[PDB]
């Protein structure tokens, strides 16, 4: 936890801007430092096309949490309107591509693990909110990226 | 426990003749039921396109297991060798969209519920065997449906 709990603030500190914004929320969860990406900014509505101004973000990620040991988990969630899409076959597709276009950004930064990485795909399962708002909603259409001891 | 005890002899059931066949094979893993269904006869190669004859094994999966309270973790996988199409980005992409086919097929069956579901792209994380063989890395192409109390 100590190498975990220095990790934190690293992140936090070289990303203080983008959570200022809020772009970037960081949480502790037991043994497991979670960083939710918004969605706003970083992928268009119904794409999971990680967007150009966001995957710089994405590898600083990736390069922060390198030297750690744990599993880096990726997980792209939906709100629970049902999807009308030419492209994705359902929230659990859509949901799942998001996990996995991050994923493949973060495999990019030299040193960074192919192994230590898992990608989900969690529709609407795991809101953050209530879907009873066009804000809430928003929130729940969140990724994200887990280091888990 | 003990409901998950009869699950599991209850699937060895059902599925008598496909795990005598190595088309399934289902066991204990601590507190969840893992079960392994191999790549031919299921997708074709390189592709997440559940196949026919296999959507009924699916459907009877998700009947098996539907008054039984847990996630149900649907997992792809892929071998090692990095693939080359051009439908999917990597293995991340691809042994995702596998589990996602399987998920879409799973919540058709009435009672089932979808919010019980998780979907996970392992790509090669996990190898069941040394990726050694032809047979071997076929072997390592299956998607797992776990039941997690």
């Amino acid at each position: 936890s100590q190498e975990m709990e220095t990790l934190m603030e690293s992140i936090k500190k070289a990303l203080e801007r983008e959570i200022e914004q809020g772009a970037i929320e960081v949480e502790n969860l037991g043994q497991q430092i979670v960083i939710r990406m918004r969605e706003k900014g970083a992928f268009p509505e119904g794409s999971a096309f990680l967007q150009p101004k966001f995957r710089p973000l994405v590898r600083q990620i990736a390069e922060l949490v390198k030297d750690v040991p744990g599993i880096v988990r990726v997980s792209g969630h939906t709100d629970n309107r049902p999807l009308d899409s030419e492209l994705y076959r359902s929230n659990w597709d859509l949901s799942s591509q998001r996990a996995v276009s991050v994923a493949q950004e973060m495999e990019k930064v030299r040193g960074f693990s192919h192994q230590r990485l898992r990608v989900r795909g969690m529709a609407d399962t795991e809101p953050l909110l209530p879907n009873d708002s066009d804000d809430n909603r928003a929130l729940n259409r969140r990724v994200e990226i887990s280091i888990m001891q």
